[PDB]
């Protein structure tokens, strides 16, 4: 685009995450001194609907887009580098000590504060998890992994048939009929809060997950978790009402978290 960058300009260190589809390096962008991330693929529009998205977005709570090289193989989307990694391994091997309640609660309203930021633009997101969350500094939280990300035209998304979805953060309206909206992502937003206040539990744990619909539709939720304040508790299951209308808005978790915040 004008986002389009001279391949030579990276310096490819090593490799993050390799995938079935395409890999995750970290590189050094020679001409500033400035670490970024790099990633990639091989035998293009898909990958490119990602590149499409990130353009877009420009929240300091979603990893920043730096460039991209998309005219020829190997393709590249370049942003910055988030140094501590996912969420989901930095919680289950911080210190305690270190992240207290305070810092968890924190990490919550960055998330909020993204998505408030994308619900206003009208993107769905369709994969919110801790895994897929970045963290920096200061116990800075990014949200990331933007490739089933999509500008909707109204106020639904329709997946195609023969689509499979991670079953413990996807929505029932999502499973039965393949609906996605602003409120499927709000689903998981719970089901991403529950994850950051056991410290990275998974979900259901020790549920088969064929019973998970089920369970959901019979009126099961996840406990509480051990510590979790019962205002954040109440937030967590009103993002799990079974109606998508009755879950609230991204804005008004925004701001229930932003209010618990600065109250502590
Ligand atoms: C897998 C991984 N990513 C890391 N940082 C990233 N920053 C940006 C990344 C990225 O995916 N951006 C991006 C997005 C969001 C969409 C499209 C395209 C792109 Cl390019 S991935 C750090 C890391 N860690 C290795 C383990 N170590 C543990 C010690 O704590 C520390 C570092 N591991
Ligand atoms: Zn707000």
């Amino acid at each position: 685009d004008k986002w389009e960058m001279e391949r030579t300009d990276i310096t490819m260190k090593h490799k993050l995450g390799g995938g079935q589809y395409g890999e995750v390096y970290v590189g050094v962008w020679k001409k500033y001194s400035l670490t970024v991330a790099v990633k990639t693929l091989k035998e293009v529009e898909e990958f490119l609907k990602e590149a499409a998205v990130m353009k877009e977005i420009k929240h300091p709570n979603l990893v920043q887009l730096l460039g991209v090289c998309t005219l020829e193989p190997p393709f590249y989307i370049v942003t910055e580098y988030m140094p501590y990694g996912n969420l989901l391994d930095y919680l289950r091997e911080c210190s305690r000590e270190e992240v207290t309640a305070v810092v968890l609660l924190y990490m919550a309203t960055q998330i909020s504060s993204a998505m408030e930021y994308l619900e206003k633009k009208n993107f769905i997101h369709r994969d919110l998890a801790a895994r897929n969350c970045l963290v920096g500094e200061n116990h800075v939280v990014k949200v990331a992994d933007f490739g089933l990300s999509r500008l909707m035209t109204g106020d639904t998304y329709t997946a195609h048939a023969g689509a499979k979805f991670p079953i413990k953060w996807t929505a029932p309206e999502s499973l039965a009929y393949n609906t996605f909206s602003i409120k499927s992502d709000v689903w998981a937003f719970g089901v991403l809060l529950w994850e950051i206040a056991t410290y990275g539990m998974s979900p259901y744990p020790g549920i088969d997950l064929s019973q998970v619909y089920d369970l959901l539709e019979k009126g099961y939720r996840m406990e509480q978790p051990e510590g979790c304040p019962p205002k954040v508790y109440e937030l967590m299951r009103a993002c799990w009402k079974w109606s998508p209308a009755d879950r609230p808005s991204f804005a008004e978790t925004h701001q229930a978290f932003e209010t618990m915040f600065h109250d502590s």
